[PDB]
DNA sequence: GGACCCACGCAGC
DNA sequence: GGCTGCGTGGGTC
């Protein structure tokens, strides 16, 4: 039974063409595969890839799918390190990214 | 209240 | 006293 989260070759290519780095590709796949976390409710703020820091854990099956697409597209010579040090931190940064930077909230507080 | 990306000091572990 | 994600801010678009 094929998964409904699967992306066509054309869809993957359109995401790759916008990706600045393999880490950014992982983050873009995260947004595409977890739409429920990227609504105006920002449920993403309650999740990270592992459940560390007393947060909820991203669906392990879709996290494996992100890694599958990363490994199907990008170089694999150092894939363990790319996943651990580039893709995982990019995924977590995308979940926790504030809609407004603290320095901008305070800079407007003068206006 | 721009959206977005990634580097990096830090606290908790 | 190293490793893991958070909070943060410089920077590009």
């Amino acid at each position: 039974v094929p998964s409904p989260y699967l992306l066509s070759d054309k869809e993957v290519r359109e995401i790759v063409q916008q990706s600045l780095s393999v880490g950014n590709f992982a983050a873009r796949l995260l947004v595409r595969l977890f739409p429920e976390l990227f609504t105006a409710e920002n449920l993403r703020l309650q999740y990270n890839h592992s459940g560390a820091c007393n947060k909820k854990q991203l669906d392990p099956t879709r996290l494996r799918l992100i890694r599958h697409y990363v490994e199907a597209v990008y170089p694999v010579e150092k894939m363990e390190e790319v996943w651990h040090y580039e893709c995982i931190p990019s995924i977590d940064e995308r979940c926790r990214r504030p809609n407004r930077k603290k320095c901008d909230i305070l800079k407007k507080a003068k206006k």
